[PDB]
């Protein structure tokens, strides 16, 4: 059981590709390229994240999850600056409009801790983002707002 709020189901998700990938299908084997497409195919299709189909990047860069209920997803590793094997993993989400713009944030409030979110045109890492700020940063109410896109970035 989850229920609660709607919108921490993908909030839960995001956390739950972070520590099921922290060890399921990041490359259990060791092979040449970072495979950074592949990767969250196995991991997605390991019913881990999502059981879904995944769009391996036709330019090798950065996966794409295709959401029937959300919209898209883009899956993609960022491992830069590493001391204890940790990888930092970018996962951007484009669904989330202004009514989980807030419960959303009120979410990512609980556990602010920034590590690279980047808001839409708004790439940012120390964005702390917060209900009463959801409140006030999205408008106060414009049915369907422009498409907040938002990147969530996982360290460890």
């Amino acid at each position: 059981m989850w229920g609660k709020k709607d919108a921490g189901t993908e909030l839960t998700n995001y956390q739950t590709l972070a520590t099921n990938t922290i060890g399921m299908m990041k490359g259990v084997d060791g092979y040449a390229f970072t495979s950074g497409a592949k990767m969250t195919d196995t991991l997605i299709q390991a019913g881990a994240a999502k059981g879904m189909t995944v769009s391996g990047d036709p330019a090798s860069g950065s996966a794409t999850l295709w959401n029937s209920w959300g919209g898209q997803i883009v899956v993609a590793p960022d491992t830069a600056g590493g001391t204890g094997f940790n990888n930092g993993f970018t996962i951007t989400t484009n669904k989330v409009p202004q009514s989980a713009c807030v419960s959303i944030s009120t979410g990512m409030s609980r556990s602010g801790g920034t590590s690279g979110i980047k808001i839409n045109g708004n790439n940012h890492t120390d964005a702390k983002v917060t209900a009463e700020i959801a409140s006030s940063e999205c408008t106060a109410d414009n049915g369907r707002t422009g498409t907040n896109t938002l990147v969530f970035n996982y360290n460890g």
